[PDB]
């Protein structure tokens, strides 16, 4: 339904992600932000290629044109806003950005400045086929189940309640809203159900039938909808990979009204997972 | 190869357990002692009912009998710092091997359940020597060359041991599985991903129904089991009261074959992701 | 009569029973006991004719006459269950493949070992409660095939996952192991995550009890809230005398959802490994 | 000779500069060499090449399969059309005593996105498995098969196998054929599948190939899985020849055949579906 005929866009599957070529950031219009913006809303990350050189004051004032800028993580000197990725300072799991905070962001702005010619993919995943994808009795459950997010570090303790099931402010098509890295479990489910069900939803939700695979050259730039997406960086090298990288803040993950209360726990109850998971990492 | 002809014998299943009659621990003698301990090295956990009154004295004294009694923080008799107190109201269900986060785990305990329901909480058993011997000989090769990690995190006690996966018990000389869901983290020469699946596979396969039994108990029922080869589990289908006084024999050295591979040895930055969903949050 | 519970879920052994002349009122405290306990073990029927066998058979319903398994001669009803013969260690509602399982059966074992061979039983009903309100009401809307291909016997047959026991009206899970294949409503992937779950929930240790044979002992068990499992612990020779009681039409809801419907060659891929060949 | 791009540090290569044509002896000989060092490697803009150049081609490598519908006069160059596909980890044809040892295929009708094919390295699938585990699959072998109406067939392989011209070890089981492990009861062939199964095609480990008109992929079957994207409606046609002649080579095993006993019957631990679509 969004029209978007001014560039030349490369899908790269047919589930999302889409190379706009004939674009230059440095100097972008208004109006060409506005067809960018649409190409971002139908297939929810894109790539323009060949942006080297690419001001830190341009990179900036391109953020903002989609809402306020995060100040984390190191950052470029002089520029809070603009965040660095830097394999000598690496994601490889499956995630959607900060899902632990009551707002996370709604997308990011991505280039690659310096890596190795081969390693180092992102793989992107579509979030709304991965809802759609399931059966209806499912998707009936999901509409009404919420999920506690959370992360638990050194100086960073963060918990969130959100739906299950989003619908995105802008297109109003409902997106599932789990992710392997930060959803920790169903809130109306006693832990062994929710853990059987997100471990079917993970891998469902990350079929390469919903996701892209994205080699960058220097000088490429990757913007993703946070919303509807979660992505995954391929942990192949040793060289070194260097980004520059700014967030927009401000998503409300929405959904249905919960048809269920909250699982309630008796006194004492242990939870006793059904899958054996480590006690002790690296 | 064990002779055990003193007493009556009821076998619970083919794999453990059985019930022993005609025995009166409170003056039990030392010949009849020597008896009950065979048929522990036989059935792995022996049950003798109708010890109603079994005095403080005589039970520290048989529980030493096996070796030295652990005193401790939880709840004892008066007097007796070696007879525990086992209360509900102050629960797990889980296979576990007793304390195997601890360098010399116990070598086994005597419980006595003296309040509780006539149904309701009934404890399993499981013979770690079929689930050692029920696996294919690739497999069997393959653990006794592994260790693993044990360990408990809580408030108050952190602990950790490493143990060979495949022990030897010391007075049969027979190879018996040393993993338990409860308290083993990680086999330590596979990588987490590896050690996840290989430990999943063994803790379903060794608590089989074919290698356990299930005993309900009885006012007056003693178990005496042995911790180097069993693992256990306490069913929780109950909300009365329950009550008990266990002792608690001190000093087993899970020992095995020298491990054919140096640990796993993690990259820098290295990050272990679980292939299967645990939440992050209990209750 | 003294009952004997053996585990809060279920299962109870009544002391006191004579089998062979029982009256009506007797029998109607047993079927009483019947639908409280699930399973009841009457221990001591040694020496139990096989005429008063079939007719307390009947109390219960039409015989099912067997058409494989060995009966005793002269008794096409009584069916033989022997190790020689023929065990079941998995988990399994008996003939849930028909449109009409049994609604239960009456087994004796006769001869067996001392230990080994026990028969565990779980309570359904505490399965489907189990489970939270946000399942409980998912699966009151499905359905699943039961089915079975075997030569000589092919069958399937689509039962609600939750049926409502007739007599008692409460709800209990009703898929098992051994003879469910799919939720219908679901695609097989969702299916078999679904019935994973399901299926190591339904028998955890709190919903069982598990019985040990002594010769001469009865088990009576309804098939509408159970399963069971034989567990495969002996090699000495162990043979019972069963028999099984017809009847049974599981209802439940009607489905919320129609059955899920593929696209043309559309290949089912499972998510777990199982092997190609048995053994 | 030619300008290489890797797709991934994993394995696959684009091959620019090359006209398969009329391709000279030395010039074969350097895709060769890339082949075996990138495991597939992809040419692009061979738009109109010649059915008698594509066989002699194949047949550099080897004898060529001559069973599908194929194009007229050329049993060896196969049809391949959606319309007349399964999203699946597989390595051809290991069903049979002699699996092939690659392909060579060329989608000549397809939509501009959509049927992408992953390949993925199983020399780093071997690698990657810790010392232990490595020791463990060098002794065994597995039941690979397929039943469908109008053709049986079963094989035993080596788990690992040894490729005859690099001499490198490369993981030999993929989930579209591979049965169990015969030296294991079912139960543990299962659990040690199914984790071999997905640490084999972690993202690390592959590559994803986006088909243009003309483009020809090349691929070493001996030492690579693929999967075929199922996310397209659109007709997809293409044009293979299959090499045939691998003989998977790997140690004895170290153990007899796992034995089951009179009556034993196998219980998977995870539920599969009796009935499919
Ligand atoms: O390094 C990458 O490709 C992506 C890193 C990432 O997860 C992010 O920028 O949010
Ligand atoms: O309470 C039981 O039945 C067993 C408790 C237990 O795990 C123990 O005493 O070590
Ligand atoms: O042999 C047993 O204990 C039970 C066998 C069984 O499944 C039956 O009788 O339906
Ligand atoms: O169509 C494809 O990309 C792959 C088909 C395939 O599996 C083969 O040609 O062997
Ligand atoms: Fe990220
Ligand atoms: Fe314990
Ligand atoms: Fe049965
Ligand atoms: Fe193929
Ligand atoms: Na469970
Ligand atoms: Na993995």
């Amino acid at each position: 339904d969004i029209i978007t005929t001014a560039f030349e866009v490369r899908p790269l599957t047919s589930a999302l992600g889409a190379e706009i070529h004939g674009v230059r950031l440095e100097d972008i219009t208004d109006a060409d932000f506005a067809e960018l913006r649409r190409l971002l809303l139908k297939h929810l990350v894109i790539f323009i290629p060949d942006q080297e050189g690419w001001s830190a004051e341009s990179r900036i004032a391109f953020g903002r044109r989609f809402g306020e800028l995060e100040e984390h993580l190191p950052h470029l000197d002089g520029h809070p806003q603009i965040q660095i990725i830097d394999s000598e300072q690496k994601i490889p799991i499956w995630h959607t950005d900060m899902t632990y905070a009551p707002n996370p962001p709604i997308g990011s702005v991505l280039q690659i400045v310096d890596g190795p010619a081969q390693g180092g993919d992102t793989m992107w995943s579509n979030q709304y086929l991965a809802y759609e994808g399931l059966s209806a009795p499912l998707r009936d459950l999901l509409d009404g189940l919420t999920a506690v997010h959370s992360i638990h570090i050194p100086g960073l303790d963060s918990q969130a309640e959100h739906p299950v099931v989003r619908v995105h402010p802008e297109t109003g098509r409902r997106a599932l809203f789990v992710n392997r890295a930060h959803t920790s479990h169903i809130a109306q489910l006693n832990r062994n159900e929710s853990d059987a069900l997100l471990q079917y939803l993970y891998r469902f939700s990350t079929s390469p039938e919903f996701t892209c695979r994205y080699q960058w050259r220097p000088g490429s730039v990757a913007i993703w909808d946070n919303r509807v997406t979660q992505h995954y960086a391929v942990d192949d090298y040793s060289e070194h990979r260097r980004g520059l990288r700014v967030v927009v803040l401000g998503d409300t993950p929405s959904g249905d009204k919960p048809r269920w209360d909250h699982y309630r726990p008796v006194p004492g109850q242990r939870y006793v997972p059904d899958w054996v998971n480590a006690k002790e990492a690296y």
